[PDB]
This record gives C-alpha cells, sequence and structure tokens, in this order.
C-alpha cells in the first residue's frame, strides 16, 4: 500500500518531468513514457471507480483526445493538471485547497480591489502621459500590465520615457497597491493557518 | 428591485468598458452607448433625489460639460469615477471606504514617512553620485522616483551606471523602505478586518 | 504659541524645498532664503538654549561652516538633516524615533542576517557564473548589490547573461531574502504599534 | 575568556574579508593571512576536541584539500562556510538555526507550493506565447526563472516581447505568488519570535 503510494508519486513526478522536457528544444521515448504514465493513471482511476476524482479524470482526457491550433495548445496546456494529482498524496496541498475553498469571498475581494486599482491607475497614467509626444502608453488597456506589476510590486522595468505626472501616478500606484494587496491577504493566511494546525 | 440592481451593475460595467475601449487606437457607437449609460445614470440620480450621491453626481458632470487641452484631459480623466458607482452595490468597496475613513491618521503617517525617506535617500544618492562624471541623477528631484520605487520594492530597473556609494545608499534605501511601508500598514489592515467581520 | 509653531513648520518645509530646488539644473534668491531660514533656526535655537537639540545644532553647522571636494559634498549632504527638525512638531516621527531606539537589537539582527545572506549568495552566484566566459559578476563584491536587491525583492533588472546555476542560486536568494526580511520586522512593527497606541 | 572570543570573531571576520577580496580582480599576503586564520581555526578546533563542531570541521577541510575545475570551484565555494562560524558567538544566528530546524515542514511546504506554482505558470506562459513568432520563452524550463521572480515579486525585467495572454498569465502569476509566499511564512515568523523571546 505504501509501496503503491510511492509508485504513484514517482509516476506523477515522472509525467511532470516528461511534460517539461518534451517542451525543450533538444527534443517515441517520450511518448512511450507518456503512455505508460497514462496507463498507470487510468488503471488507478478504474480501480478507484469529489474534486480529486475530477482531477484524475482530467489527467487522461488530453492523452485520449490526441488519439485550429488554438484548441490543440489548450489541451496540450491542460496536460499540466497532472501536477494536481499530487494533492491525493500531499496533505499541505489539500490544506491549500480547503483554504482556497474557504476564502472565496476574500479572493474575490482581492481580485475586485486589483481590478479597480488597475483601471484607476491605468486611466490616470494614460491621461498623464497622453499630453506629450511619443507617449509611453497607447491606450488605457496598454497600461493594464504596468498597473498590475506596479501594484503587486513586481516592477515594470524601464520607466524612463515617462514624465513627472506619470511618475507621480506611479508613486501613488505603488503605495495603493501595497495597501490593497495587504488588506484581503491576512484573512486567507489566517484560514490557511487554521486548517494547517487543525490537521496537525 | 433586484433586476434593477443587476441592470445598474451591467450599465456601470458597460460604461467602464466603453471608457477603456474608446481609448484604444483602433477606435457614434461609443457616443451613443455613452449617452445611454449617462441617461440611465441621470435617471437613477433624479429618482434618488453622503459620498455615494456625490459620486453619482460626478459620474455625469463630465458628459454634461462636454456638451486649453489640460482641462479637457482632466475632465476626460474624471470620467473614470464611474468605477466608484460600484460602491453602492459592492459591500467590500463600502468596507474599504469605511477603512480608509477610519485610518486617515495612519495613511497620513505612511505618506509622511515615505516623504521623509524619499527626500533623505534622494539627497544621499544624488550626493553620492554627483562626485563622478555622467552622473545618473541630475538633481535631488531627479532621484525622487528612484527612491519611491526602491522603498516600495517595486524596483527601478537598470542601476548599472551607479557607483559603490550609490549602491550602498540604495541598499540602505531598500531596507528602510521595507521597514517604513511595514509600520503603518498593519493598523490599516486591522481596521479593514474589523469592518469586514463586523459586516459579515 | 501655535502661530510660532506653524511658522516653524513652514520655515522647515521652505528650507527643504530650497535644498531640493538648488540642486536643480535650472538654478542669491536661494542663498537669501537659506540665510533667512538659518537666522530663524538659530534664533529658535538660542531661545531654547536630548536628540532634538542635537538636530537643531546640526541644522545650522553646515551653513556656518560654508562661511578636497569630498568634505564639501559631505557637509552639503548633512544639510539634509533639516528634515528631522519636523520631529519636534510631528508626533508620529517621535513615535518612530522611540521605536527605532527600542528595537535596536532587532535592527542589528536584520542587518546581520542580510549581511550573512548577501555574502553567502554573492559567493554562490559568483562561483556559479565564474565557470563560463564573459561572466556576469567580476568578483564576490560585484554581486553584493545583486544579492541585496534580490533578497529585498527590489529586483536587479536584466539577468539574461546568467546561466542555469546562477538562476538556481537566484531563486534560492529570492526565497531566503523573503524569509530573512520577514523575521525581524514583526518585532519592530509591534514596537511601533505599542508606542503609537500608547501615545493615542 | 572574553578576549579569546573577540579574537575569534575578529579572525572569522578577517577570513570572510580575505575570501571576498581575493575574488577581486585587482588581486602570498592573502595566502599567509589565510593560513594564519586556518591555524587559529584548527587550534581552536583541536582544543575543543553537534552542528557547530561540523561547521568548525568544514571551515578547514578546503584549506587542507588544496594542499576537473568543477570540484575546484565547489571546494572554493564551500570555503564560504566560515561565515557560519559566527553562530557560536552570535545568539541571533543560533535562534535562526533553531527556527529553521523547528519549521522544516513549513519550509518544505513553501518550496512545494513554489514548485507547483512555477510549473503551472511556466507551462501557462509558454503555451500562451508559443502561438506567435519569435516566442519569448523557448521551453517550459525557459520560463522557470520568470515564474520564480514573478511569484516572489523580485521582478523579471523587460516583458515587452510578451503578448496579451502572456500578460494575463503574468498577472495571475503575480497574485498567486503573493498568496503562496504569504501562506507558510507567518508560521516560520512565529517560531522565530518564540525562540527569540524565549532566549531574551
Ligand atoms: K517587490
Ligand atoms: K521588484
Amino acid at each position: 500500500a505504501r509501496v503503491v503510494a510511492i509508485i504513484s508519486v514517482f509516476v506523477i513526478l515522472l509525467s511532470i518531468v516528461i511534460f517539461c522536457l518534451e517542451t525543450l528544444p533538444e527534443f517515441d521515448p517520450f511518448f512511450l513514457i507518456e503512455t505508460l504514465c497514462i496507463i498507470w493513471f487510468t488503471f488507478e482511476l478504474t480501480v478507484r471507480f469529489d474534486v480529486m476524482n475530477v482531477i484524475d479524470i482530467i489527467a487522461i482526457i488530453p492523452y485520449f483526445i490526441t488519439l485550429s491550433l488554438a484548441i490543440l495548445r489548450v489541451i496540450r496546456l491542460v496536460r499540466v493538471f497532472r501536477i494536481f494529482k499530487l494533492s491525493r498524496h500531499s496533505k499541505g496541498l489539500q490544506i491549500l485547497g480547503r483554504t482556497l475553498k474557504a476564502s472565496m469571498r476574500e479572493l474575490g475581494l482581492l481580485i475586485f480591489f486589483l481590478f479597480i486599482g488597475v483601471v484607476l491607475f491605468s486611466s490616470a497614467v494614460y491621461f498623464a502621459e497622453a499630453g506629450s509626444e511619443n507617449s509611453f502608453f497607447k491606450s488605457i488597456p496598454d497600461a493594464f500590465w504596468w498597473a498590475v506589476v506596479t501594484m503587486t510590486t513586481v516592477g515594470y522595468g524601464d520607466m524612463t520615457p515617462v514624465g513627472v505626472w506619470g511618475k507621480i501616478v506611479g508613486s501613488l500606484c505603488a503605495i495603493a497597491g501595497v495597501l490593497t494587496i495587504a488588506l484581503p491577504v491576512p484573512v486567507i493566511v489566517s484560514n490557511f493557518n487554521y486548517f494547517y494546525h487543525r490537521e496537525t
């Protein structure tokens, strides 16, 4: 039983590695390993037969579909959901799932505050920069990325073609982003700590 | 009474989308949608007749004004205050408003500490770099942006033309910024959590 | 007695503005305003006659000295200590001073952990990159800045000439920096909140 | 007994300085200082004779080995473990060691969540960008660094050759990284504060 669990974890990790390696530019030996991992996945699934069973289903749907290029890239992407098959073995990942399910309102509030701040500061920086020639931002949607990476403090990069009002707006954006990403997050963190210590 | 609320939210979101799209470079169909959204806004306003009523007023003042380019960009910017019309429907946004109103002293203290740190580290880095040729910063105001994005950890970008003393000042700036943005923020976060859990 | 306080705050702010503006490249009208601010500073000082009196002293020592270029830049820099004359009027800045005085051990521990992490990750990234040609870092001191801005999450900029081991070291540096800047800071924040709420 | 401790701290600091300086491009006077520091290290070790004794051992193994270039760079790197000889004298560093030993599960959970987020967002951004010509990322491993520095908010640099879907994935990556680095860290911080206040 524990040997079967360790085999399952090794097979999931092997499938993740094979995914990532077959995207490498240096590269059957991948398709045979892939079909072996999928044979094990579907054997485990058809022995077992919630969200973990849905994950086990999604873990083989792409392989069985591949037997417009947009749909093809979408399914080759959803082949990455094999990494969530580690949830059945990892207890911290199940705690993270319970936390995400229990703080849905707070995640929505975080996304809402970010949406509002992004629209606000993108409009502000677009209208601050639009008065000049060779404007940095071409539209308000063109500043959405800048606003996201400034509010999250990830950082944009080179802001040299920006003027004084653009930099004033950017300073306000940095401050407001710190605050707005700091307000919902403590509640999610408290939920995680609750579930974690309840488990252990 | 709930269908009217969902229509109001859809109209506010449509006006936000129309704002952002009419700034796009690909672009009457926007002015007719705009005048329809404003007709609904003013109908709701003149049926209703605090800060939310002021927001409802500001949401139509620009449209009615547009019937030096600096004033024009300023009013075309204040057309973005339609996004705060979501406060009447979103409870988290009203909680955020109550939080901001209740932590005014702490917001002022945050801005004050940032002002002091920005002046201090801009002076320090300007005088550290000014001893060389082709100085990175041309004045102490020219380093204000750098100091803001280093204290907020948003990051400046390429700091390669900076010397040893400039980098020592930058290290101190990073540390001091972490601390100063970390001191007022817990109080604002505690106020938000108080109002949020009082509501729910 | 309150008009005198508001005059003092206006004069301190005017001296800060004059400092920052006389560094501008566009620029007696500054030296006369400066000597008026210093006449007021020394009048207030010689009417009054702790750390605030030391600040009042340092606020006029540069003006009275200016009546190798390294010493000159050093004193023209210490002219920035006029911004700490706002401590006598701002209560939050005195709270910040009390906090800094009460968390000296924690500030030293933060600086010590950063020193250790910086030396460690600078050595690691230098020896990871040194095996190649056109190495990004020329010495272990040459990576000190990179390590500081990666541990503080301020960010370095372009890390494209870095290899796989350099990026593994950089990932570890980012994680370890998050942790080490997160460990001492809560104690300083708790001290600040204690002093702040004790005052108010 | 205290003079010997201050000599030991001075010798450790001198060896750290000599390490960092002998990597400088400007540079026996370093090898003689090095052999003196090692003579003191081994004298202290052979007078004393846990993890601190292992550190004292590792602090001289490289010098005694140097009496493929990969092994040589590896040992010249492990010469940096002299900086951990400060643990015997610094109490905060022993507190940090106790904290790291007591929060091993949480450190593993942090690394696990980062691994999962990195694989997820690297796959997502690779498949979002791969539909175009001159793709920014060449493989899913080629986006591992980008995902790490976006989730840690250290920042990547120039993301201009990235498209709309790449920037949507990057926004999600920034948000998810904030959350996942925010969930395990409070427990490690609480452990550190516990050990710190237990000591003092
Ligand atoms: K950051
Ligand atoms: K950053």
